[PDB]
């Protein structure tokens, strides 16, 4: 199988590439590397060598090839896609960007949710396979159990986003942000003598100073929030929350019939792990015993934590999952509002299984058919 | 009117000093300081001379009050107060602390919302006036519009609170770590063509270091969160998220048939600002416009922020509102569960309204009347 490799050198692509290596994916295919850049100098070698770099935009070069893996963005898919379809190319396209995901003709890819919709779609000529959200991958990753049973009637989902989701130099704001905060106050702020209203004085004063570092968000992200994701939608939410409800149903098969989910996605100042607080309507009084059961058991990267303080901030955080594949989900608890009203609080990382894992293993599945 | 001033040296007590010198309070009173580990120091003079620093703890000097206004804690109350008034004092106890929230012989202090059930008590001989959880009081002063008028049938809070809540050693810590992440990678920063990967790495291997400083929260908050505030309850509640449901119904003197009120109580790394992410659950579809006209018209300090993404960015967080007494509240909408169903996201100062205002109101209330 040879299998072209575009945005391979960013941030999602440099993911995707250590979990490729790791996974021995590349034993499995002839790799064709793609630059949107520069061409013709040797491609990266990852245990083999590979040739060349080739144009990613050339129409005959991509049609030579049984796949591609996409994590170039939305603005490439847009410009290569249809003109690629339209000149005849019928090889599998596997993209992380938003671009086709809604798409008639596209699958949205998890499958440790959705296999079977995957391989039913493999099997009757769909093509075009996109990875979802980081928010709705994250989500069905620890919830899938529930949802894969029909048990859930609506779900409200308050986000606490991190900044890897907007991109690397988004990062690096906010990082250069809590040096700037220190920087304001480091002659006091160890003194416990010192005023700490005089402190607070000054952090608030230079975050909201000019010089500020807020070319990327437009405004603070480190010692704040931002309540707003995305571009407004006509009937008042967020791209960002919009998003959770038309995908998490596509990929659940259940367009005609869909759950509501809804809430308000928030920016703070983590680097690359989502977390979110979800108020999980059930259609029945499923006993918490079960609900924990079915959860746990329904893949293998969900992690259930005890329902107690010292675990909980231990292991239901960015701090602990930044970096890995586990999907811990926790304060799992029936509420106020009835035995049929679940609490969820869960935390994920944005570039794994919110944006490269899915991409190789959707890779190896095609593989295996 | 004689008043004992107790913890009015630490945090909350700044804030109440600083707000009572910009009102002129001092002009209407006795002020007498008293300390827990100064007695004889000068007092401190905000306008007129005070004497010296009294004790806290002699029960005799504190009979000669007609009231007393303590910020210094719950273990303080503990002690001091069943003392106090078996010896017949009759005087008013105002307190910031929890542990006379729930004795039926107190009132739950938030004018805004319940200056009647203030003024009943202080005509019928009650002398005990206690300011609500931060959270509980925050969410009052935005929603109370739709509180007092029998609207909401539950409400989902999920929060975003402020390192302020749990005491300045913890908004030290809180801007100690943002340096300590800062400096960890603040050459690679510098430098454009640096790997955002590295970057990453370092940052989170520096969060998970030993040195990283934890000592008061536990764990890592700088670029993370935490899911849990204050001590566990049987029903798998934190005590934080507990005491929403019981404050609010007893300030809105609706205990013979509470609302429902849960969520998650989340600590994120802002300063002093609480946000909170509300699912409301309305008994009837009531349309928008006259939502937000309920809301805006029930205080002076709440604001309805409108629904559009560039002014939501600006004055929906805490670096607008911090250091305020302004209550914002926007994203407001109905959302897809149905048009019974409102979002809203507010964001108020943990140490005005969430503290330290109460206190000085109930003052001023008690020398009008
Ligand atoms: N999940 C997300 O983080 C997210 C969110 C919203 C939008 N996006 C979109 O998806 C795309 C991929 O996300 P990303 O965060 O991986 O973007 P990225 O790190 O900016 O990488 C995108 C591309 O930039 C090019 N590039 C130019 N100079 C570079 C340098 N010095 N180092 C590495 N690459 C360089 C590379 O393409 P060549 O090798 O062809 O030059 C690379 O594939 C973004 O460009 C953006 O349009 C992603
Ligand atoms: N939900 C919660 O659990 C929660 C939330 C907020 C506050 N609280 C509690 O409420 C109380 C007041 O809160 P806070 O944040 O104002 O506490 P704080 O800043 O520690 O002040 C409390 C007292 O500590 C003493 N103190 C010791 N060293 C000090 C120093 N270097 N500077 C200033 N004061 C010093 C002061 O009393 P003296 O002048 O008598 O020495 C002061 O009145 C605390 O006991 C806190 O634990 C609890
Ligand atoms: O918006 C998105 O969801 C998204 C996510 C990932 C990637 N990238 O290809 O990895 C690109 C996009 P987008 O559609 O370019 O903005
Ligand atoms: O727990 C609380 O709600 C609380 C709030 C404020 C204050 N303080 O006096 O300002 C103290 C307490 P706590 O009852 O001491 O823990
Ligand atoms: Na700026």
């Amino acid at each position: 199988m040879r299998v072209g490799l575009v945005g391979w050198r960013g941030m999602v692509g440099s993911v995707l590439m250590q979990r490729m290596v790791e996974e021995r994916d590349f034993d499995l295919i002839e790799p064709v590397f793609f630059s949107t850049s520069q061409i013709g100098v040797p491609a990266p070698n990852f245990g083999k060598d590979a040739g060349m770099l080739h144009d990613a935009f050339d129409i005959e070069s991509l049609k030579q090839l049984d796949a591609v893996i996409t994590c170039q963005g939305g603005s490439y898919t847009e410009k290569v896609y249809p003109a690629l379809r339209q000149a005849g190319w019928k090889g599998y396209w596997i993209d992380a960007a938003s671009t086709l995901r809604m798409d008639k003709e596209a699958i949205i890819t998890l499958d440790p949710v959705n296999l079977k919709q995957i391989l039913h779609g493999i099997h009757h000529g769909t093509k075009t396979f996109v990875g979802g959200n980081c928010t709705v991958s994250l989500m069905l990753m620890a919830l899938g159990g529930l949802y894969e049973r029909g048990l859930v009637e609506w779900m409200s989902a308050m986000t606490y986003q991190a900044a890897s989701g907007a991109g690397a130099q988004n990062m690096r704001e906010l990082i250069s942000q809590m040096g700037v905060i220190n920087d304001a106050v480091s002659s006091e702020l160890a003194n416990p003598a010192s005023s700490i209203l005089d402190i607070d004085k000054k952090v608030a004063e230079t975050m909201r100073s000019g010089s500020f570092p807020t070319d990327n968000f437009g405004v603070p992200l480190a010692g704040s929030l931002i309540p707003w994701i995305d571009v407004k939608r006509d009937n008042g939410q967020s791209k960002e929350e919009w998003k959770a409800g038309v995908e998490a149903n596509k990929i659940l098969g259940l367009q005609d019939s869909p759950v509501p989910i809804d809430g308000t996605c928030v920016r703070i100042g983590a680097m690359r792990c989502h977390s979110q607080a979800l108020t999980i309507k059930l259609k029945q009084n499923i006993p918490l015993d079960e609900i924990e059961e079915m959860i746990a058991t329904h893949n293998d990267w969900v992690k259930v934590i005890p329902n107690e303080r010292d675990i909980t901030a231990r292991e239901l955080t960015p701090a602990k999952v930044t970096g890995t594949l586990s999907v811990p989900v926790g304060r799992l608890r029936k509420m106020a509002m009835g035995d049929d009203f679940l609490n969820a609080f869960t935390v994920g990382d944005q570039l794994l299984w919110g944006a490269a894992e899915p991409l190789r293993r959707t890779l190896r599945i095609i593989l295996a058919e």
